[PDB]
């Protein structure tokens, strides 16, 4: 079995090797990539996703979300406050803003050390989840807004054609803006292209271990598990390293860097934060051996998880026994 011990896998494909995205996949899976359920992948020195960054100020970011915490430092929720809209030049301001600003630091770990301290104490504001692209639509290879959509595989692993769209969402951060633990709807695949601006942190937990971390984020968030049975759907809670390696819990941590790509795997369990102003890209996608996680996929019932028209389908087809209660929560 490649890569048992589930470790975070780097790759580094020729521009020749960066033609064929799916091909890619496959690739890395045949080495054990998806074990970790984390892989970084570091473009070829010939390819670029656009021409400059230098014309972006004017996207408009209409509901930044301010990240308010509870709990403790290690073991805490956040909400999400609504605020008014501002432009990327607007935040970029606010990000740089000595309320905002990423504190003097040596190093990546001291910057880690620092957020797990201290991330509770402030509200970071957070561009999340705006519809849109920044690759040039002249770059052929692994453009997140021209992948194979997820609507068409499971036409062609499955038979069934489905309504649905799969389109990419811009993320624009500043220090200590989070991301909670989570799967991806449907326990997808994601991508995610650091376009810009400071790293991004990542923490991942092994596909084959994501039971372990719901078990134990049911005792640390005893009300919330009450409420649903799969909370972490709804996309709010944060458990430190630090807690996770007290309870035994398999994880890897790894940063990425402006330029780098990150794919996240089937039922990957993951959560980081931004070190600093910065912009990401991200898309769910889908291969053949998605079908399988996707008919297993945990879902929120209760409301809270609110999500996308396109997976309706996704749960008529695969999971026709949870349909109904999933659709009520819907609605
Ligand atoms: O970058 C973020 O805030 C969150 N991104 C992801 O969870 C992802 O790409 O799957
Ligand atoms: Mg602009
Ligand atoms: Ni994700
Ligand atoms: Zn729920």
């Amino acid at each position: 079995a490649q890569n048992p011990n589930c470790n975070i896998m780097i790759f580094h494909p020729t521009k020749e090797e960066f033609n064929d995205f799916d091909k890619y996949i496959a690739y890395m899976e045949s080495q054990g990539a998806h074990r970790a359920g984390l892989a970084k992948i570091i473009p070829p020195k010939e390819w670029k996703a656009r021409e400059t960054y230098d014309n972006i100020s004017e996207i408009l970011i209409a509901t930044p979300l301010q990240q308010v915490a509870s709990g403790r430092a290690g073991v805490f929720t956040q909400y999400h406050k609504k605020k008014k809209a501002m432009t990327v030049g607007e935040y970029r301001h606010l990000a740089n803003s000595k309320k905002y600003q990423t504190p003097p630091h040596q190093n990546f770990e001291d910057l880690e050390r620092k957020y797990w301290k201290n991330r509770i104490y402030n509200s970071p504001i957070y561009g999340a989840d705006i519809s849109g692209s920044l690759f040039d639509e002249n770059t052929k290879q692994w453009n997140l807004g021209h992948l194979g959509t997820i609507q068409d595989l499971l036409e062609k692993e499955c038979g069934v054609v489905i309504e649905g769209v799969n389109t990419p969402y811009l993320y624009f951060g500043m220090w200590k803006t989070t991301f909670a633990w989570h799967t991806e709807d449907m326990d997808l695949y994601s991508i995610n292209y650091l376009h810009l601006g400071e790293p991004k942190t990542w923490y991942v937990v092994p596909p084959e271990h994501g039971q372990r971390l719901e078990r134990l984020a049911r005792e640390l968030f005893p009300g919330s598990s009450r409420g649903c049975g799969a909370f972490l759907r709804h996309k709010v809670a944060l458990i430190s390293p630090t807690v996770l390696k007290e309870n035994g819990i398999p994880f890897n941590r790894i940063t990425q860097e402006a330029g780098e790509f990150m794919v996240t795997f089937p039922y990957g369990y993951h959560a980081g934060f931004n070190h600093g102003f910065n912009c990401a890209e991200a898309i769910n996608f889908a291969t053949p051996r998605w079908i399988d996680y996707g008919k297993m996929a945990s879902q929120c019932s209760c409301g809270e998880a609110r999500v996308t028209f396109s997976m309706d389908a996704f749960v008529r087809i695969l999971q026709p026994e949870r349909y109904d209660l999933w659709k009520r929560g819907q609605d």
